[PDB]
C-alpha cells in the first residue's frame, strides 16, 4: 500500500499531475472512459450503461496523439520498499516482487533510486461537453458508487533505476539478480553506461490516469480539480 501523503519527489510530481497509477499497464483505455469504484472495496473501468440505461456513449474529444512529458523528478526507496513497489509495477510483465527481493539482496542494495523513462500523455479535451451531452441523453438510472472519468491517459517506456548499497555507493546488479530478472522478464533489462537499469518495454504503456469525479443527483449527471481513487496511490483496476 503506497499512501499518496508520502513524501517522495516522483511522487509529489506524479500527484500534481492527478495521476492514478494504474495496475496492469496496459494499452487499452482512452480518455473519457469511465471508471466505477466502490469507496469500501474495489475499482474497475465500466461503461455508462452501468450507470444508466442508455445505447452510446458521449462523443470524446482528445488531443490528435500522445504529448511527451517529462517528470525531472526520482524517488529513493528503500529495497524492500522499492522491491514492493517495482514488482506491483511489474508483475504482469513477469518481475514481481519476490524476484526484486531476490535480486537486490543477493546484489547487496539497500537503496534504489527510481525513475520513469520517456513520460508522454494523451487528454479528454471536452469534459464539459461529455457531460451535457449526457445530459441530454435524459437517460434513466440503471448507488453507493464512485465514478470517474479519465481526463488524461499517461504512458511511458519503462523505469530507470540506480542500485546503492548502504554506505550509498552505486552498486551492479549481481549477476545471480541479472539472470534471475532476465529469466523472468516480459520485457527489456539493460545496464546503462552509467551504471543504471533501465526496465524497458517496446513501446510505451499507459501507466497513470488524470481522473475527474462525477456523480448523479435530482436528474443530472454533475462534476464533483483531480480526483484520487481510494487510499493507495496505486489503483488496481481490471479492463472491463
Amino acid at each position: 500500500n503506497c499512501s499518496r501523503d508520502t513524501g517522495d519527489e516522483l511522487m509529489a510530481a506524479l500527484l500534481a499531475e492527478g495521476i492514478n497509477l494504474i495496475l496492469p499497464p496496459r494499452d487499452n483505455i482512452a480518455p473519457g472512459d469511465l471508471i466505477i469504484a466502490d469507496p469500501q472495496g474495489g475499482a474497475r473501468l465500466g461503461g455508462w450503461h452501468e450507470v444508466f440505461n442508455l445505447q452510446l456513449s458521449p462523443e470524446v474529444a482528445t488531443d490528435p496523439g500522445f504529448k511527451s512529458f517529462q517528470f525531472r523528478a526520482s524517488s529513493i526507496l528503500q529495497v524492500g520498499v522499492a522491491a514492493s513497489v517495482m514488482g506491483r509495477v511489474l508483475q504482469a510483465l513477469g518481475l514481481g516482487s519476490g524476484s526484486f527481493s531476490s535480486a537486490f539482496s543477493s546484489s547487496n542494495a539497500d537503496t534504489i533510486q527510481l525513475s520513469i523513462v520517456a513520460p508522454a500523455n494523451k487528454e479528454l479535451t471536452n469534459f464539459d461537453a461529455v457531460l451535457v451531452q449526457m445530459n441530454e441523453a435524459k437517460a434513466e438510472p440503471a448507488t453507493d458508487r464512485n465514478f470517474f472519468v479519465v481526463t488524461k491517459v499517461w504512458r511511458a517506456r519503462g523505469i530507470r533505476i540506480s542500485v546503492a548499497d548502504k554506505s550509498k555507493k552505486q552498486v551492479d546488479l549481481s549477476a545471480k539478480a541479472v539472470e534471475e530478472l532476465t529469466a523472468k522478464a516480459k520485457m527489456e533489462l539493460k545496464r546503462e553506461d552509467t551504471g543504471s537499469y533501465a526496465f524497458l518495454a517496446a513501446s510505451q504503456l499507459i501507466f497513470g490516469l488524470t481522473l475527474r469525479e462525477v456523480t448523479y443527483k435530482d436528474g443530472a449527471i454533475v462534476d464533483v480539480p483531480f480526483a484520487f481513487i481510494g487510499d493507495d496511490a496505486f489503483v488496481d483496476l481490471p479492463e472491463s
